[PDB]
């Protein structure tokens, strides 16, 4: 799968269809729901689990207290390393999760349709299916449906298949 | 491959079969002994992994040492807080890895089926094949076997496709 | 000879993933470069980032309390030894979890590699269920190059194909 659809508005991942009737783009709503709703979740997570406490930060050591105010030191630049570290790892890792996670979801949506037309469509190796009969708008919700009738179609399929002969 | 099954209890992953016989679960016990040595391996880590020294947490500064009882409270307050968002995220990453490592073998199950009976069987969307041919208890053992015999079928699966 | 699914080539010093072929000109094996390529720049950024966004200051760790100051050096002991514990973990943890995501990584290549070549060659080849295709049709160099290009024509061989895929019957 090459790139993105600017033209599709309504979702994240779904389906571009091309017939004699015209072309036309329709988002999945499901997959797509789901994955808006854990993303929305990853980020609130990653927010929601600090914990904060109330605390003065403020440098009151004087003069002749200096080893103690380096034990301060020690211990803030501590801190900092440890959620500088943390985070930056959190973030990269959480990041690659996030983009593997939509290419995951979008694989099982070619995948569903690929169980359903097997040899009735050629894979045409960039997430599209070219079909060996004629698709209509009603034939093209069916593989949207998940209710593709193959048998249907197979015999029409079958001839545009050795037509090439 | 929606949902799990309450009927199959001697292992993780496994196959449901249906014929004229009857039907039944059977586990795979070569791949769930994998993913059971695999988490259990993963909950060991993340236990073993910690090294905690001995310390005395106990409050000794008087009434004119409060600033450096505002330290060592600034201190433990801070380990608290790193131990608290690492302990809480490491359970929230690890839950998930964990769920997708079991979608991914089953995923590799379906493959190993999938990959031993090629046009003798119509994959359906749901983890399921429906066989071409007339597959007894014998025939679906040799399946989970990994020895299932395709030629001694495949010329009886092209004629039920055109039926 | 195998394929992925029961072992690695040690006759493949060319890449980290690639091919094998067998036909009547002779066999050998050819590393697929851009996948590899993609593998061992991500596997590099990985340990790169890993090591670039530690950041160090500068530290004077002496200790330097007397003997009726005790208390302080036991507070100084419970902060280097909860940082010594914190980055022990997570360092320990980190490493576990990114080697687990790195050869699943790699197991994930080897597949997509697998299935641009199954959904090539459909049913003119027969998947012998251990990482190889063995084909129905007599494919030569350029057809084996055309396999790993993505180009590979199918209807071209396919009646060929048809033809040989009713034999062991009869
Ligand atoms: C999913 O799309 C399918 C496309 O086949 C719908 O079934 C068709 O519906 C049309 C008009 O609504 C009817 O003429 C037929 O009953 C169906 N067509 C054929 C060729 O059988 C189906 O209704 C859609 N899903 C839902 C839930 O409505
Ligand atoms: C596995 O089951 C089959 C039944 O199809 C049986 O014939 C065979 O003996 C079993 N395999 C082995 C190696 O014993």
């Amino acid at each position: 799968i090459e790139g993105g659809w600017q033209g599709m508005v309504d979702g994240w991942y779904g389906y571009h269809h091309s017939n004699e009737q015209g072309s036309g783009y329709a988002a999945d709503k499901e997959s797509t729901q789901k994955a808006i709703d854990g993303v929305t979740n990853k980020v609130n997570s990653i927010i929601d689990k600090m914990n904060t406490q109330f605390e003065a930060v403020g440098r009151e050591f004087n003069n002749l207290e200096r080893r103690i105010e380096n034990l301060n030191k020690k211990m803030e630049d501590g801190f900092l390393d440890v959620w500088t570290y943390n985070a930056e790892l959190l973030v990269l890792m959480e990041n690659e999760r996030t983009l593997d996670f939509h290419d995951s979801n979008v694989r099982n949506l070619y995948d569903k349709v690929r169980l359903q037309l097997k040899d009735n469509a050629k894979e045409l190796g960039n997430g599209c299916f070219e079909f060996y009969h004629k698709c209509d708008n009603e034939c093209m919700e069916s593989v949207r449906n998940g209710t593709y009738d193959y048998p249907q179609y197979s015999e029409e399929a079958r001839l545009k298949r050795e037509e090439i002969s």
